[PDB]
């Protein structure tokens, strides 16, 4: 494999260990990945980090109750870019009435990039992933692994 | 090169005031001109820019990163959750425990400021040069800073 394939293999991993530890104790989470279409507008809204991607750092991030929990962390490639974004709020009615305000910024995002963004429902714990204007709920540990494989 | 290093120092007492506050204990090494490489990579690599929030963030109890050193380098947050060397000093108050005795360990062995925060007390401490300065005020720590 490349470097750069083993690269991209670390951090997924690291991605879905983060996700699924979050999701089994109702963490939070809001993690957009940039792929072609530039999120600089949205990563200078939130504190800057350029920072290695870990899973350790992604759920120190978004535990509850801290400084950078609240809002977007957004990834370029295999490092954090910032945390605590804004994004935009998607007005789509495709979007469960029940869900807040983590989902619709999802769902925004990814209305005007073509991001992944990756969503935990402190509800629930469902884990879900907002694409090309689309939600996509209740995904398994599988099937969350094989959209960022495959992205 | 100026208004960094103020940005920085304004960073880490934001961070540390905050934690003494609630009395989560921290343990954050400034490399100098010691290369402490060795430290670093038993670490989580982040190479991060610095900021309070960050700082706060790795900190926080029962998270992955909060055991351990975090250290800087080269006016980055280099890795959190190292390996520092505990001191066998038997002047360290015999109050303290594994984080002050790792701070004073490593400023044994390096150049480098340690800043403690202690779970117990939220006293503000720093280790330099294999002593242990306690029960700092905002003032003294970012003299230490600049003194630095
Ligand atoms: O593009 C990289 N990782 C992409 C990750 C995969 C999952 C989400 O984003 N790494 C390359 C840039 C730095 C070295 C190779
Ligand atoms: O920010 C710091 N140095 C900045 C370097 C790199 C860019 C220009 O010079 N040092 C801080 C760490 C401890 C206190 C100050
Ligand atoms: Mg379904």
């Amino acid at each position: 494999p490349t470097p750069v394939e083993e690269a991209q293999q670390k951090t997924i991993e690291a991605i879905t260990k983060a996700i699924n530890y979050m999701a089994k104790r109702r963490i939070g989470a809001l993690l957009t990945i940039e792929r072609d279409t530039g999120m600089g507008d949205y990563i200078e809204t939130g504190i800057p980090l350029n920072a290695k991607v870990s899973s350790e750092l992604l759920i120190n991030i978004f535990i509850p109750n801290t400084p950078l929990h609240d809002g977007a962390v957004i990834m370029k490639n295999n490092e954090i870019a910032a945390a605590a974004c804004y994004l935009p709020l998607s007005e789509s009615p495709f979007i469960s009435k029940e869900l807040g305000t983590r989902h619709r910024a999802a769902v925004g995002i990814s209305e005007v990039t073509d991001s992944l963004t990756i969503i935990v429902s402190e509800e629930t714990g469902g884990v879900s992933v907002a694409k090309n204007g689309d939600l996509h709920r209740e995904l398994t540990e599988e099937a969350l692994k094989e959209m960022l494989e495959a992205e």
